[PDB]
């Protein structure tokens, strides 16, 4: 019997993002820690933590988290989405973290032990020439990766080699025929260079209508990407279905999912081979666990979202699912820098294509509480969000 | 070319850009309620609900942080823009926080629009469909003898429908077999709830017989197959609507019911995801949506939403819980008066205090509830009286709802 | 009940009473347009187009024998209810020359509630969700040179799509093996449509690459075996859509394409009766509905409709023909910057007959049109003007299409 | 080759509706009638038939009546729908009229002759009390009527017992519960006094939302009814797959239909039992062939509606129809009155609860066009369509 | 009652009551032929096509022992009434014996009621949807060249539309060691011969006229559905009975991927064989064989179910069936809106001495008769110069080189 003590949610900027991270206190002394990470509401999140999650939790029984985990959702009577769901993720992950500590374990060792050795990773490569591109993709090369997220061209803000109405509205504008155009482009040129060096990752970002979404399957299909990801945005999944009536290309999708009426549907009628749900998003590791199980036995397989925008605790966590999981395929990584690792020590990097679990009790990374207060959090527009189209329509971002 | 840039400029002399937006919690009564308030430089103040009443500062904290700095400067008149542009800001998107902070605004500038207009805000939307719309309320008792009471009064004020609960279901597990030590919690039993409601049904048929519509909320309190039995055990008694038999999460299992009974369904006050009515429609498995307004976005979805029903044959009977601003009542019945598939309006009066923060709040004469016909959504919150009544935190025991064994059921 | 007992009197100062309903049939330059104009006691008067230019004369009759005693004495402000009750008022109802005549009214009861409210029709629906809407327009021809030279035209202008046609459909079989005496009708070969048209799209392709949108409309001319193949020869060539592909009565035949070709399609402009498009949308059958608005009923159905299309991720192309008023243009053009999932804007220019009968009349400027920017529709008729040019009977033989043996084919 | 030397339509007004008739001569000197009678706006389908149709048909050959059919159905470009449709009817009966005159023959005849000796008919028994009901169906019994569609209860008007909003739109008011209660009442009454003496019909007429027509079924298919017809409007017949998969209800609709779109989906998923299209809502006799033919492959009878508001050249075509079609299954009937029977001699009555189809040469009824010209067109507002529930909304009437 | 049985008194003196049912079985060339005669009070005879080629003396008996005295002194008039109750009379029903018998008598009243009516076939049922019907031919060879030369001659006779066939030149394919007598093909050659076919004519002729080619059920699924994919791009007219009738689920396979025109349907006697197939658009023409499901009584319903769902009519007409059966369908052709294309093979003179007036094709296109009837009758003294002869049809056991037999 493990009585919650103090919970406590620290927004932490050390570079680019919003960090958001929640700690558990235990009376027998444990402390846990856990990714709640929504960058664009981290206020939200903390108010959620601080002012709701708190007060419910404390005194309760840290080891009975399936419970914790069952009465925190549907705690506020209306559930689901990113506020709820990633303050009850900073909780969810610290409870294990907590067990694992109290056994002693890492952490994907109290799940069952390991089905690989470690997972495969993948990077970013980003240019707004082939050139840049090349030379991004040759240092990954290096490194040992085999698998590089490439995109040629940036897609947003003012509208200079567009034809848009007279005044357009502010924001940040992108043309989806020159994005295809630059994509199809981007992939016949990897293909001509490097061949099958490596593999090709493309992520459309919900860009496209879905008649340009099948039109662009068709057109790439030949090179065999490794996935496409978000073709369509959530709301339009089961336009999929035409798509893989007649395209062999291989489809990921889901980092944008906090309901699971989002991905039920999808992954019943196979229409994607790789579910990319942000952990923290569908509520942490309690019910990753069970997606990962509910894709397994369709044959879907797992590509969890890990941006630059979370915690490295939340990254550990998922290399701890990825090494446990059967159904895991690859895990997504940015480099971390200098002020993150310090807010955040021993936070794992890729060697030679590979993502290593930790191996002390555990997730294996904290936070160091004193660091993370000479970064506090900043406010960030995110402007890219305020995506239109050359006619000034909003489109999913 | 001029004449396009004379048009623009004819754009922008009947703009109306935003200049303040707040966010007010206020407690008159027994619910932490939630206005959103926006200003523009035109001096045409608007109104909107953003009650979720469990998590009010998650809300305000949306509204004052991130919606604030997003809205000022811009032009009020383009809603729809202004909405799907708010409905992407944080990339990650619908749930209950940012929706009501969304539908707040929403409302609010809907709110403008009609003012501006000069017109009540049903008569914006295309005008009336009906003369106004039918209401029930609510009768609740731990006994037939006090339902029978509640029920008597209810129909000599008028009512024609009245939603009938016998028992109370929550708290300590007082005649509830539980393990030894149950976990903290507030306990039911799913069989006491379905046989005391199924005895409810057959009491009042035979003491009242067809002078009213009966309605219940089953408040997703039961598993599958308990919903289909219950179904097959009460279509005999032919409900207006049995609401909520199932979590939303569940609501492929209504095929089972829609296919061997008659029973009259309703569901939909805790969607805050398309995913989530979009199936239940299109495949027919209710027939009353019950969507809670800010928390599917405010008005311009609920007008989308009551359009997509409309083709499906499937009617409307929006949430108005007491935890809703008048303002969200008011707003609810210019929509139900105006769209063709509304059905009848949820009602609970309201208390001296909650009638001093919104003035003139409307309530049913003769079982109906008239839309305001005054320039706007016809209901605002006295800021001065707002601020007699602050934020207070209330646990809500009740969501923490467990049945015997000691397992968390949806509450 | 005395307060609800004033608010009904208050509802009934701010009553738009109809007091006069009109109906003009002109033909300013090749087309009878139909207008209907609907005046107020209040002194307000709306306009509306009602045109189905095959018979104009029976519209005519159905706006003038039945609408107008319908209709006189009746609140205009309650343009729900009124639609309502015109649709289902003959008993039988849908079809083109009903719905014709009750768009007339309904949209002139929208540019009164627009003109009363003081603000452009787009705003009345809640505002903007686009600066401007993307126009095509329309180039035929009977030799790839002469096609080249009228897209050359337009690309100069600023335009981003092209509807293209190669050749022309119709007439004496001159080039046709017929039967020895054939019947007498408007004849073409299928077989030579198909390779002129592929042989079109691989032509621009090589002359224009990807410069521009090319569009194409089938006009139903084919069979389902000849739309499926067709799909698969030019889907190479991106078209923006391909229209028409089929009858509106063979559309489950989409199916077939759908399953196989990457083909972007647009369908619709024939629909009267709703359930035409409810499984052509349900079952994601094409990217585009093509509804032409005044064949739906008119405003009010277009935008259900529209958000009807928007839950299933369908876009909007409504029907702009010259055989159209420029009134049911504006209107088109108010509901395309309004409604988020409208897409393109077809548009031919107007002759100076027509610009006469209907002043203001907006052109595309740089591949968009711009909605009007005044109170109402921004579009009226001058009916002095229109009855210079009164109706003129015309055959429009093009609608007996035969195929070479002789037989009818969906014009 | 028999050239069409003109065109007719004629509205006349013998007794309580507005009737339209079409003529056809031809240069052989043989005459056609037909049926175009959409009683609410005659003066439409008359300016269709004056201004459209006869300019377009004379001096075509009238022998080709599938031509003239299929190339009438598309002439205005837009199709479809109940005015062009019965102008179309008017001219195809008489042009069917004409061949069989040509031919020498009764109108069934030329369709293959006869698969029945004749067709059952019901009748209208309608009251606002039981005991008018009884007296109504006593009637009928003792002339031999097997099946009577019975209605207790009137319903519009003004809402003397209904309880409305306090100042209710001008407008015709029901209470669907008065409704369902009084019908469940009458059909209880009726088996109780008749037992199965006689086949009970009703016509809900669309009176009804899609729950409530879900229970109606449940509450009266006890009673065994022959059929209940029209329990909703076209719009929501997929509605009637809740039905048919738990009620053994027999069903019929579609006297409003106009459009194939209404039907083919209504037909191939068996929702109903007998179709109910008025011929002349259809196009006439051309397309009630195939409908009959299609109907039939899939099991569905057929109940083509016969109102008052109809010519009995219009009745004695369906009759035809229905000694012909194999899956034809009774006639609804309603007796003529002395004015009707004068401007349409010889219209053939039921004798012994069945219709005998005519034998002379045609369709075997034209219009004394003289007798006609005493009864003038006279505008009806026709105030029930303007139907409204008790809170001011319309419902389809 | 007194105005029934008047009526009743008009309606039979306008009866036509059936007097005598004669069948014939005739070859005056290479296939049994077989015609039904119907006699009747009115003087008026009917003839009809009830040719099932390879058990004609079982349809005559069929005819001659039980539809005769069913049906003698009945109304011809009332053909609806008969065909329903005839095809329910032995109460087992369906079936190529029984349907061709019906079928027979069928056409043959419906000749009656024609020349009664002093009509044309086609004017009985509504009168013309078109002028004429398009025509197809055959071209059959085993060598490329002979294709040519007859695609040669047709395309100069003005036929726009022609069914290629281009067969072998056991002897040459890998068989067991004693492999059991029948019919032998090896089917990798012919579709293989086939696709080359397809490819050389597309070389030589372009886009000249409309190819087609029958299958004639030779494949199993899995080679239908290569197939589909290796033709597709030559645009054939149509592909014909490219699976057996037991099959067709199967032709689902094929719509999801391919754009290939397809037709099936000869071998129908059974209505359950083409309602799925019509109902989820499997194919894009019927190809039923009107004597086969029955006569014109349900080729007429066939054609009205057809197209609802926008399925086009290409009757089966090969040589074994009568130039009175052709007739008929080029009556229903010129009828039934969504007929599409009639085939033909030219008739030679013994054929055309004992069905005179049998009308050839005029530059690709077959007129309807213009008299009254069918407009093609049998001449009875010239058809017994040309007794029944027993025929074997070897081909239809058709056997692949394991020796197994597969649909022929
Ligand atoms: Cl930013
Ligand atoms: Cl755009
Ligand atoms: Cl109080
Ligand atoms: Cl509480
Ligand atoms: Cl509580
Ligand atoms: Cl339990
Ligand atoms: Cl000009
Ligand atoms: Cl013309
Ligand atoms: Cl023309
Ligand atoms: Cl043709
Ligand atoms: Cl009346
Ligand atoms: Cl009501
Ligand atoms: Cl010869
Ligand atoms: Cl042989
Ligand atoms: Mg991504
Ligand atoms: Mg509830
Ligand atoms: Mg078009
Ligand atoms: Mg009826
Ligand atoms: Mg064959
Ligand atoms: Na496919």
């Amino acid at each position: 019997k493990n009585t919650i003590s103090n919970i406590e949610c620290v927004i932490t900027k050390p570079d680019r993002h919003n960090l958001i991270t929640v700690i558990v206190e235990t009376e027998s002394g444990v402390t846990g820690y856990g990714c709640a990470t929504f960058q664009q509401r981290p206020l939200a999140v903390k108010t959620m933590v601080d002012e709701y999650l708190k007060p419910l939790l404390i005194g309760k029984d840290a080891n009975n988290i399936e419970d914790l985990w069952q009465m925190m959702m549907v705690n506020a009577y209306w559930r689901n989405g990113p506020v709820i769901n990633n303050a009850i993720s900073g909780v969810d992950m610290a409870l294990w973290d907590i067990k694992a500590k109290i056994a002693n374990m890492p952490l994907h060792q109290l799940f069952g032990g390991k089905s690989r050795d470690a997972i495969q990773v993948y990077t970013h490569a980003t240019s707004d020439t082939m050139e840049g591109l090349y030379e991004q993709v040759d240092k990954y090369l290096e490194q040992g990766y085999q698998h590089i997220r490439c995109q040629l061209g940036f897609y947003g803000g003012v509208p200079e080699n567009i034809q848009t109405a007279q005044n357009p509205t502010q924001g940040s504008y992108y043309d989806q025929d020159q994005y295809i155009e630059n994509t199809v482009e981007m992939f016949k040129n990897l293909r001509e260079k490097y061949g099958k060096q490596f593999h090709i990752l493309h992520d459309v970002h919900e860009r496209l209508f879905p008649n340009q979404a099948i039109q662009f399957a068709k057109q790439i299909e030949q090179y065999n990407p490794f996935f496409i990801e978000d073709i369509l945005p959530p709301s339009q999944t089961e336009w999929l279905d035409n798509i893989r009536n007649q395209s062999s290309v291989s489809l990921a999708l889901g980092e944008l999912f906090n309901n699971p009426e989002e991905w039920k549907a999808l992954i019943i009628n196979r229409r994607v081979d790789f579910i990319r749900c942000h952990v923290s998003q569908i509520g942490g590791i309690t019910p990753a666990l069970k997606l990962g199980h509910f894709c397994e036995s369709f044959g879907v397989r797992i590509a969890w979202h890990c941006p630059p925008d979370m915690t490295p605790i939340g990254a550990a966590v998922n290399t701890h699912l990825n090494v446990h999981l059967h159904n895991a395929a690859i895990q997504e990584h940015v480099e971390y820098k200098a002020n993150t690792q310090r807010v955040f020590p021993n936070a794992a990097e890729p060697i030679n294509g590979y993502l290593y679990a930790s191996e002390i009790a555990g997730i294996g990374v904290e936070m160091d509480r004193e660091a993370a207060q000479d970064f506090p959090v900043e406010y960030r527009p995110h402007e890219w969000t305020q995506s239109r189209l050359p006619d000034g329509s909003i489109h999913t971002p």
